């Protein structure tokens, strides 16, 4: 019998037979920022600067870490108003993620709870008390909390995405959040911090600790921030993910009620007690993807510029990528060990990349036949599984978007959901989508650094993808990332 994550997935697919048979409540379009009536505001803008104090140097690092992670980087006009685009992309420009900072209490940062205000690049200190032990208990005394003095917690304000995507919003929320997680690790590197990803925590406890309404908002990632300038905080990566239960006895949940049901049925509760790529394709054509690394400038200066200017490309011109360009994108995304000499982490935390497979539809990469390839990141190989021009198909698969038709290459992240659930329970659904978004952000940043076009695609004809591209039946497509040359 299917578990609730499989049911959720099935219920949120798009089907060409029914997509036409499926009105936004504008009176209700959410404002994607939180308001606080009580608390001290800490303005971070004075520290987002140039040159020419050790306390100021500390605030500059926190200010920059937050700004490069989730700061406002552009504005658009929209129905008589302005949408502010951010460092992290978001399905529909809806921004379900909220960033909090939790302080253990240091001589510079009072203890308690802080909300990151994108609009003003400030922190609102809305609760001053020592909350660290409560956070430790909620995360099963994770060792990363013992060494550190502050943590980011990322939550999702469900309605921000559900307003548009209804129950399908849970996929988009987790993807959006994964993109933000990718910025956090890169932004941290820039500022000599390392985040320690904690996906395994007692939801009830974390949500209580933040004083948020769990029907409207819920924590999905806890990230202690280790200060790499403190020898004592250069700690080993730890357990990034824990299992939830597997629920097979779910009731019939009406449309519109499934997203919250699913979030509340993927929680973790207090305890009662206490190296080969997956698909060998041995008789298929294999092509090495070994690449020289992307150069990010002195002291990651070009990574900073790229993070600031990064936008999702509206349209492609249909021109080709070079194979070197494709290899460089894959290298930065999947081979972080090749960036240690540029001060990036050789192994940034994910929940579990072993659960995610990568397939690439290639339509316009010079030196590569058009078709579908399995990407084997451990071996650093593309293995050709189909030989065909897939432009027309990809156009359809991406819900009719020209981005799919005109892309040079389209990267599909997939997962065998049954197997994933067997390991981490239904909560693995969160982990998969956050990991795919994290990979996605690395791909987006690499593309922009290389003067290429890129855009995620959240909605697609789920079942039809495998059929067209030759992706093994057991692999459910989780996310799509298009790559091309900008129009
Ligand atoms: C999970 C996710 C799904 C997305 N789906 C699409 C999509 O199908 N089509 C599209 O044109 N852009 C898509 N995007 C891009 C968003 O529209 C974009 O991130 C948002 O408008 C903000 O713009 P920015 O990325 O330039 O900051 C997606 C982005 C995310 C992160
Ligand atoms: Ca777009
Ligand atoms: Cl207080
Ligand atoms: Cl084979």
């Amino acid at each position: 019998h299917q578990s609730i994550a499989q049911h959720y997935h099935e219920r949120t697919k798009y089907d060409p037979e029914t997509i036409a048979s499926k009105r936004l409540d504008w009176a209700k379009q959410p404002v994607p920022f939180k308001e606080y009536k009580i608390g001290s505001a800490i303005d971070l803008k004075p520290y987002l600067q140039e040159t020419p104090d050790t306390n100021g140097q500390w605030w500059q690092r926190l200010s920059r870490l937050l700004f490069r992670s989730y700061g406002l980087t552009a504005r658009m006009p929209s129905m008589g108003n302005t949408v502010y685009l951010r460092a992290a992309p978001s399905a529909g420009g809806l921004y379900p993620a909220e960033v909090y900072v939790v302080s253990r209490g240091t001589p510079l940062l009072s203890p308690g709870l802080y909300n990151y205000q994108c609009r003003t690049h400030s922190l609102i200190h809305y609760w001053e008390s020592d909350v660290w032990q409560s956070l430790q208990e909620a995360c099963f005394w994770h060792p990363a909390l013992e060494s550190t003095q502050l943590a980011i917690i990322v939550t999702a304000v469900f309605y921000r995405s559900a307003w548009r995507y209804e129950d399908r919003a849970y996929r988009r929320i987790c993807l959006d959040t994964g993109h933000l997680l990718g910025n956090i690790e890169l932004s941290a590197a820039i500022t000599d911090y390392r985040p320690h990803l904690i996906g395994g925590f007692i939801d009830e406890a974390v949500n209580d600790l933040l004083y948020i309404d769990p029907l409207q908002e819920g924590a999905i990632a806890v990230l202690p921030l280790a200060d790499l300038l403190d020898i004592q905080q250069n700690i080993s990566p730890g357990c990034t993910a824990l299992p939830s239960a597997t629920e097979t006895n779910y009731p019939q949940v009406p449309d519109g009620e499934l997203l919250k049901y699913f979030h509340h049925h993927t929680q973790i509760s207090a305890s009662i007690t206490g190296l080969e790529d997956k698909y060998n394709f041995p008789f298929c054509l294999k092509i090495s993807t070994v690449s020289a690394p992307i150069y990010w400038g002195e002291n990651l200066s070009d990574l900073e510029i790229t993070m600031h200017k990064r936008r999702s490309t509206r349209a492609y011109n249909g021109e080709e990528l070079t194979f070197d360009e494709l290899k460089a994108l894959l290298d930065f995304t999947y081979q972080p060990q090749n960036y240690i000499d540029q001060s990036l982490d050789n192994s940034p935390d994910y929940f579990d990349l072993n659960l995610i497979e990568t397939f690439i539809a290639v339509c316009g990469v010079q030196g590569l036949e058009a078709g579908c390839y399995y990407y084997a990141p451990k071996a650093q190989e593309l293995r050709q599984i189909r030989f065909k021009n897939f432009r027309r198909e990809l156009h359809f698969l991406c819900l009719g978007q020209e981005l799919g038709r005109d892309a040079a290459a389209v990267i599909f992240h997939t997962s065998d959901l049954k197997s994933a659930i067997a390991q981490y329970g239904d909560r693995v659904y969160r982990y998969l989508h956050m990991d795919a978004g994290h990979l996605g952000q690395r791909l987006n940043l690499a593309a922009i650094q290389l003067n290429l076009g890129v855009s995620g695609i959240g909605g697609f004809f789920d079942d039809q993808v495998n059929e067209v591209l030759g992706i093994p039946n057991d692999e459910a497509v989780i996310y799509i990332t298009t790559l091309g040359r900008p129009r």
